[PDB]
């Protein structure tokens, strides 16, 4: 179902994460971690303290798709990334399935000039309504149990 997912997303904040290669997103899916440049690190740490859930929505450059989304479970703290980096965020994946950009063409992001939500620099914040609808478009990931994520909120 979608009900626990909607609960996790209620009043969340959303950020677009752009990776230049699939290897880094694979590492993040395997190890439950993400790292970003300090300008984005500072924004994510501020957001983590400010909201019930901070959701990272991942897209590999040139792939034409999102590769999934995850919830921050920690601030950054001080991984063989394919590359100055900041700390390491621990994340819990909510969906490890892909979503093609063709399916999100009706969603615009007011915080990026109402451009389609696929468009944005690494770290671009996605407004609440747009980000919620974007996450709800992903195919359900039946391997994930949101019970454990709910308890961390």
């Amino acid at each position: 179902g979608t009900s626990k997912l909607k609960y996790v997303l209620q009043d969340a904040r959303f950020f677009l994460i752009k990776s230049n290669n699939h290897e880094n997103v694979s590492l993040a899916k395997a190890k439950g971690v993400w790292s970003t440049l300090p300008v984005n690190e500072k924004k994510l740490n501020l957001a983590f303290r400010s909201a019930r859930s901070v959701i990272l929505i991942f897209s590999v450059r040139e792939s034409g798709k999102f590769q999934g989304f995850a919830r921050l479970s920690s601030e950054s703290h001080h991984i063989h990334w394919v590359l100055m980096l900041g700390g390491v965020f621990k994340i819990d994946w909510i969906c490890r399935r892909e979503l093609p950009f063709t399916k999100s063409a009706h969603l615009t992001n007011p915080w990026n000039e109402h451009k389609p939500v696929k468009i944005g620099r690494d770290g671009q914040e996605i407004e609440l309504e747009c980000g919620t609808q974007l996450c709800l478009l992903f195919p359900p990931d039946e391997s994930i149990d949101l019970y454990q994520v709910i308890h961390k909120m």
